[PDB]
């Protein structure tokens, strides 16, 4: 877009999108998530309840170790809070904390984009991304995981912002998100492989 997206991304996004079963198959996992989040719509949406002093996350049902993978995340602006972090995670990242934090990316088992202030989190306990314009993240963002190249990048308003993270080769990564505000509805639409 203003960055060159991984090869074959335009093709997979143009193609007829995966059907309802495939998207659910790749959705939020009701059995891999904080006790404070409820997964709805067969995996396509998750809600964090209004629990105070807790940070909570969730992993997708499917973990990726090869190929190109994109999913669309839709996260209403007014349900973001102070720590809306969107990214990916090994099977080993913790999915809740008992204080307020940017949980996704605060360890070495996860990579997060802070879609509010535009910081990159990995082993954070942060560089800006994109590299005097205010970051504005629309309701809907594209998460692009390239496991052949080992990069995680994002796409907003028809613009690939380029790789946020490298060094992903050899891992098995799940879509993941970490949130602190409650009464949110955050949707995942897997776009394909």
């Amino acid at each position: 877009s203003d960055f060159s997206p991984p090869e074959g991304l335009e093709e997979l996004l143009s193609a007829p999108p995966p059907d309802l079963v495939a998207q659910r198959h790749h959705g939020w996992n009701p059995k891999d998530c904080s006790e404070n989040i409820d997964v709805k719509e067969g995996g396509l949406c998750f809600e964090r309840r209004p629990v105070a002093q807790s940070t909570d996350g969730v992993r997708g049902k499917r973990g990726y170790s090869r190929g190109l993978h994109a999913w669309e995340i839709s996260w209403p602006l007014e349900q973001r809070g102070t720590h809306a972090v969107v990214g990916v995670a090994t099977a080993l990242a913790p999915l809740q904390a008992d204080h307020y934090a940017a949980l996704l990316g605060s360890n070495s088992e996860s990579w997060g984009w802070d879609i509010g202030r535009g910081k990159l989190y990995h082993q954070s306990k942060a560089p800006q991304y994109p590299a005097g314009e205010q970051l504005v993240v629309p309701e809907r963002l594209l998460v692009v995981l390239d496991m052949e190249e080992g990069t995680l990048g994002y796409s907003i308003g028809g613009t690939y912002l380029g790789p946020a993270f490298r060094g992903l080769k050899g891992r098995t990564l799940y879509p993941s998100v970490s949130a602190v505000w409650g009464q949110c509805q955050v949707r995942i639409r897997y776009m394909g492989e």
